[PDB]
């Protein structure tokens, strides 16, 4: 059961990133450090190529998941 | 003259990255910009590898110039 858990252990975080949630706990769908931002899910992870330089990511709608998907099937 | 100019050219900076420079105007060692910092020579030019996370990165002295020389030659 634990080495099925770290299959998703890529986690090599800072020190003081401070993860930002709702007020009854959900993630925020926007995570920021540093002058970086970067769109996550419901679990802590972030979604690959979603981090921007300026900051405020519009965070993918359906139709990318859909659009991502299906690339990927495809592939 | 022109196409001998531009082949240190290779700038597409930011439109409000404020170059940061000495009281008689000279180049500072660091500049920082969205909480990067990176090390610039006299020319406006950033080390290649200097640009740290963090901030205030410890530019390169004599020793790390000719260790990168001697590298670079014996290439």
């Amino acid at each position: 059961e634990t080495v099925l858990s770290s299959q998703t252990c890529e986690q090599t975080p800072e020190r003081l990133f401070v993860p930002s949630c709702t007020t009854e706990g959900s993630y925020e769908d926007v995570q920021c450090f540093s002058g970086e931002c970067w769109c996550v899910n419901s679990w802590g992870k972030e979604l690959p190529g979603s981090r921007v330089r300026g900051g405020q990511p519009r965070c993918p709608t359906d139709c990318e998941k859909q659009r991502a998907r299906m690339q990927s099937l495809m592939g």
